[PDB]
C-alpha cells in the first residue's frame, strides 16, 4: 500500500461541516500542493479565488443552485481559466484560440485535485461545485473577473460532518483501452446499473446520465466564456 | 501539516527519462483503479484511456506528440480522451456538442490523470503529461481508433525515473491566489519570479509564453473536436 494511495482510494465527496475552520496553516499547504500541479507549456494559466467573505458566499450559494454548502463550508475556493496575468504582460497575447481554453480546464482539474487530495490526507473533506457555471457571469462579476479570464467550478473544504460510503465507478475494463478504442458492451452497463442501485439500497445509472444528456447541457456557457475573450475560434 | 501525500505533491518533477524497467502488473493496475476513484461532473464519467502497449504504434505517437522519445522509451503511455460515445452507444438521443460538455470533459479528464500521476509518483515512479499529441491531433485520434463523441486530450508517460530534475518554482501563492476579488497584476511580481526562473537555469519565463501566446495557439484543435461531434455551440 502507501497513504497517498488509500487517500486517493477513499474519496467521497463531503457536503456537510462542521463550523470548525482550517488551520492557516494547512490551508497555506493545501495552495502549496494546488501550485506544485504540472502546468502545459509552464504557462501556469489557473488562478484561484478564495472568498471569506460570507455575503459573496451567501450570494454564490444562491448562484451554484442553492447549494448550502457553498457557505457552510470552513473554506471556499473558486478555480478561474487566466489568460489575463499574460496580457497585462504582452497585450499582443491571443488568448481566444479554443486550445487555451482546453489547456486552462485540464489545468484546472489537476491543480483542483492537488488541493483537494492534500486536504483529503489531513482528514479534511471537500466537494467541487460545477454549479457556479449556472449563473456564470452573474460569478464572473461578483468576483471581478477581468477580460481574459473565466470562472470554471468552486470547491468546498472543511472538516466532514457525514460519512458517506465510497461510490463504485465503471470497471477499468470498460474505461480503459488498449491500442485502440473499444466499442461498448451494453451488458457491462446493465452489471454496472446493478452494481449502482446495491449503492443506493428508480431510474438506474445509465438512464440518469443519459436523461440529462438528451437535453441541453448549460447552453449559455459557450457565450458566457465568448463574452471574456475566451474559445471564440 | 506533513504526511506522504503532501510530500509526494510538493516533491513533484515532470521526468522525462526512465530506465528499462517495466511497471508491475499490480502497480498498473493500482495506478488506473486511483485515476478511476476521481470526482466525476454529475456521474457523468466522461472519461477514456487508451493505454499504447504496441511499439509502432509508440513510435507513431512519439513522432506525432512533436518527436518526444520518452513516449516510445516510457514503461507505459496512457492516452486521456473526452468520451460521450459510451452514452451515444448508450441512447443515441444524447446531445453531445454543447461547450459545457468539452468543459467537463476536459476538467474531468484534469482531475483523473492527476490521481494516476500522483498514485504512481507515490510508489516511486514518474513521469510527464503529453500534450504534444495535440500538435497532430486528428492523425492521433485515427490512429486509436477513436468513434464520434471522443476525442483526445493529452497523453501521460509513466516508468522509473532515470533523472532527478530540480523543483521548479510556480509563481507565489500571494500571485495565483486572490482573496475574494480578482487582484490587478503586480508586474515587480512578475520581474521578481523571472529572477527566480533564471537562477532555476543557468528570454525570461515571461518573455517566453507571452511570445507563444502571441502565435496561433495550436488553431487546428477547433475544427478537430467540431469534426468528432464536440464543442459545436
Ligand atoms: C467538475 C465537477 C463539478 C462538480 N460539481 C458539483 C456540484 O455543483 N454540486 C455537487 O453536489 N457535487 C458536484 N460535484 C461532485 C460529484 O457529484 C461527485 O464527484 C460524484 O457524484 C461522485 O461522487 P464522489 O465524489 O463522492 O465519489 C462535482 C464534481 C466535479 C468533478
Ligand atoms: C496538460 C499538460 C500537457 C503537457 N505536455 C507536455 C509535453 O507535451 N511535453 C513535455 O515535455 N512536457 C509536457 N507537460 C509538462 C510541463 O512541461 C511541465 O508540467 C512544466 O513545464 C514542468 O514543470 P514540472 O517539472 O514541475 O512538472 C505537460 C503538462 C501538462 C499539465
Ligand atoms: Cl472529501
Ligand atoms: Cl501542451
Amino acid at each position: 500500500m502507501n497513504s497517498t494511495i488509500q487517500t486517493i482510494l477513499g474519496h467521497r465527496s463531503i457536503r456537510k461541516f462542521t463550523s470548525q475552520p482550517i488551520d492557516k496553516e494547512q490551508l497555506e499547504t493545501i495552495l502549496q500542493a494546488g501550485l506544485a500541479a504540472s502546468s502545459s507549456s509552464m504557462l501556469q494559466v489557473v488562478s484561484i479565488v478564495r472568498v471569506t467573505d460570507i455575503e459573496k458566499r451567501s450570494q454564490l450559494a444562491k448562484f451554484a443552485g442553492n447549494q448550502a454548502y457553498v457557505e457552510s463550508a470552513a473554506e471556499f475556493l473558486v478555480f478561474c481559466i487566466d489568460y489575463q496575468r499574460h496580457a497585462s504582460i504582452n497585450p499582443d497575447v491571443q488568448a481566444d484560440f479554443t486550445e487555451l481554453m482546453l489547456i486552462g480546464a485540464v489545468d484546472s482539474g489537476i491543480m483542483a485535485q492537488n488541493c483537494l487530495l492534500a486536504a483529503e490526507s489531513m482528514g479534511l473533506g471537500g466537494v467541487y461545485i460545477g454549479g457556479l457555471r449556472n449563473n456564470a457571469q452573474q460569478v464572473d462579476e461578483l468576483l471581478g473577473l477581468p477580460q481574459n479570464t473565466a470562472i470554471l467550478f468552486g470547491m468546498c473544504l472543511g472538516h466532514p460532518d457525514q460519512n458517506p460510503e465510497v461510490k463504485p465507478r465503471l470497471p477499468a475494463h470498460v474505461v480503459v483501452h488498449e491500442n485502440q478504442y473499444q466499442d461498448l458492451n451494453l451488458d457491462d452497463i446493465q452489471a454496472y446499473d446493478q452494481t449502482m442501485q446495491n449503492y443506493y439500497a428508480q431510474s438506474t445509472w445509465s438512464q440518469e446520465v443519459t436523461s440529462k444528456l438528451a437535453g441541453e447541457s448549460r447552453p449559455h456557457i459557450l457565450p458566457y466564456l465568448n463574452g471574456k475573450g475566451l474559445a471564440k475560434k
